[PDB]
């Protein structure tokens, strides 16, 4: 019993972590295979980052410009390219901890692991949404960029996400790893406003189901509601709509509990339209929405 | 910027869990040089638990009726002991992962990292406190008991926790590694209930100064409060009481912010009395204390 934001063990993704340094800008590289992954606004100053043309700044760096530090010994380079916003350092080792894994762009709400880093050394790992606006919000100090986010299914770590800005607003954003930013941001120091932060719904209904599993149950009540019925009010509260595809993946979580998927909805409801009245369910005050289904089946299931 | 509930890279914890059977009962152990520590009650059937003689218990077992597998890979047990609540199992091998470590006894309200795993796998890593009455709120399933709290130094790992019960009102209760209970608690299926679960005032002033710092900055008020005023607040809310101690280790935010520690104070006490008004303090509804002023720090200036 109990449930708590749990990230993944951050071991596989630790002996991936390098330093790299270009000229004054040092930041954090991930090491698969004989390949090093980091944002390409390593090449840039602070003075660069206003105004950057990545492919002129790029024609004055040579492999030796890329000084790749793994733990205290220096990988050599053999070759560099850019792919889209990451550059890719050919080094000629491979990284003996290279764990099985796969590179993966996720979909707003689905949810993973990052582990914090600075000058290619861990600090911390905590749990992330993608938010629905494609900016997530994260915990990230300057040299803390080419931190990676990350799930793992047994044994294969599946990458998704890089580190490489913070937005004025102080939210972030950043690539998969091949190179493509999340949402509409672009690694160059200029404005860039974020959309709405709407609620990811099918999350906050997962997280009633693991309450409701965990003895947090004083929130069900006597309804139902439709999904039309509900979106009505999602709208009115900037909670996405809620689509029969997540009714059907909520469908686990309704057959262990009893509780119909479109009756805890109605709860859900109530719960948007009365507030909270100064109780909590798993602790929290608010909805929390960066639990997925999966996320929620997993840690009450106990898969390792 | 931002500010997240974040655990220790758990990689160096992850080269210590181990399984432990013995007969029909299988958990988790921690082998650190060559030895396996794992609760005791991995000897009980569940009948035993209900009124278990550990002493009596033993007897009956030897060496060859502990069956210790890491990986997949079985090593030899050379002798057995009991120490309080955590049996150590000799083996013939020393972990050649054994990162540097150290056992310590933490007080109440400070904080920890749990690596929850089952039948010796890691599944998930999140952060804790050891509560006022001396129970945690873990994530913890059958088969997680021997999963271990720590925290980390740079390079070397102290152990705080290792997991033994789940009280019937589902909070969660163990040992230091030296077997030795947190709070009143045994490690018997019987009647044992928590005492008050006070808030830690020292933490949720920590978290107030994250708050400033990361630009969470509208519970400031034109207050001021002194110990003893404050502390009338605390009892009435069911805080702990503040120190002068608590004082001086909230020094360095004091300083770094600009904001008087009982100034903090006065407008932790409008937060008691008005509530938060349907706000938020660093995406939260209610006033979080499973931070530490050390954590603050740490997670503030990029300590790896
Ligand atoms: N929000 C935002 C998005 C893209 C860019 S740009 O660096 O591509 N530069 C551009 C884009 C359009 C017009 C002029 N410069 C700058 C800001
Ligand atoms: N809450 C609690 C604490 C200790 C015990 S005991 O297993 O030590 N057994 C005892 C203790 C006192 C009287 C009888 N049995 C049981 C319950």
């Amino acid at each position: 019993s109990g449930f708590r934001k749990m990230a993944f063990p951050s071991g596989k993704v630790e002996g991936c972590m390098v330093q790299v340094t270009c000229g004054t800008t040092t930041l954090n590289g991930l090491w698969l295979d004989d390949v090093v992954y980091c944002p390409r606004h390593v090449i840039c100053t602070s003075e660069d980052m206003l105004n950057p043309n990545y492919e002129d700044l790029l024609i004055r760096k040579s492999n030796h410009n890329f000084l790749v530090q793994a733990g205290n010994v220096q990988l050599r380079v053999i070759g560099h390219s850019m792919q889209n916003c990451v550059l890719k350092l050919k080094v000629d080792t491979a990284n003996p901890k290279t764990p099985k894994y796969k590179f993966v762009r996720i979909q707003p709400g689905q949810t993973f692991s990052v582990l914090a880093c600075y000058n290619g050394s861990p600090s911390g790992v905590y749990q992330c949404a993608m938010r629905p606006n494609f900016t997530i919000k994260g915990s990230f100090l300057n040299g803390s960029c080419g931190s990676v986010g990350f799930n793992i299914d047994y044994d294969c770590v599946s990458f998704c996400y890089m580190h490489h800005m913070e937005l004025p607003t102080g939210v972030h954003a950043g690539t998969d790893l091949e190179g493509n930013f999340y949402g509409p941001f672009v690694d160059r120091q200029t404005a860039q406003a974020a959309g709405t932060d709407t609620t990811i719904t099918v999350n906050v209904l997962a997280w009633l189901y693991a309450a409701v599993i965990n003895g947090d149950r004083w929130f069900l009540n006597r309804f139902t509601t439709t999904l039309n019925d509900f979106n009505l009010v999602a709208m009115k509260y900037n909670y996405e709509p809620l689509t029969q595809d997540h009714v059907d993946i909520l469908g686990p979580l309704s057959a262990q509990t009893g509780i119909a998927v479109l009756d805890m909805c109605a709860s859900l409801k109530e719960l948007l339209q009365n507030g909270m009245n100064g109780r909590t369910i798993l602790g929290s005050a608010l909805l929390e929405d960066e639990f997925t289904p999966f996320d929620v089946v997993r840690q009450c299931s106990g898969v390792t």
